[PDB]
């Protein structure tokens, strides 16, 4: 792809993570943490799952940014509306007003609803997102593989500004501790 020069420097939003989260000094990291990280509760905080909100919000423009996912058995990555629902359950959908897609169990899949199942013959170490607000588009391609594209979610209905996604998964295996690290520009 050549969607490169609109990179933008993400970093994560402390306020708006998991209480199990650790936020790295530089808001360029996350990891899970093996216990609960002594912060206080707030209504921003994902409640159910080991999710954390970029700190940009974009609502115009073309937004471009990689994610390195190296040896993780799980995750999620994408974009969000600003007011999605942040305690008790819910599935990624736009319906939701989620734009995602996920590793799980050995497979891939965007995140629509139902699922659909991803063609991945490389598994990816790094992901690239991009967004097109006024297209409607969403993009995520295989950095691993020469930028081959994975998924594009199109005719998206944004309908609120967007936040960069992020969810690092569980650690039941003890084989998913790795980070999500926001790769350099
Ligand atoms: C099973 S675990 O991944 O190793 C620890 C854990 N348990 C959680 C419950 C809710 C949100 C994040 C959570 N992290």
């Amino acid at each position: 792809h050549h969607h490169h020069h609109h990179m933008v420097h993400i970093t994560l939003d402390r306020n708006t993570a998991n209480s199990w989260l650790i936020i790295s000094k530089d808001r360029r990291q996350v990891r899970m943490g093996d216990t609960h990280q002594n912060v206080s509760d707030n209504k921003e905080r994902f409640s159910n799952y080991p999710m954390v909100l970029g700190a940009q919000r974009f609502s115009s423009g073309k937004m471009y940014w990689e994610v390195d996912v190296t040896q993780k058995e799980a995750w999620d990555l994408g974009v969000c509306r600003d007011s999605v629902q942040r305690k008790g359950q819910f599935s990624l959908s736009p319906e939701n007003g989620f734009w995602t897609i996920w590793l799980w169990q050995d497979s891939y899949e965007a995140g629509t609803s139902p699922q659909t199942t991803l063609h991945i013959q490389v598994p990816p170490c790094q992901i690239g997102i991009f967004v097109d607000y006024e297209a409607g588009v969403v993009s995520f391609y295989n950095i691993t593989d020469h930028g081959s594209l994975i998924y594009t979610f199109s005719e998206c209905v944004f309908a609120g500004p967007l936040r960069p996604f992020f969810n690092v998964g569980f650690n039941y295996s003890g084989g998913n501790a790795a980070p999500l690290k926001l790769c350099p520009l």
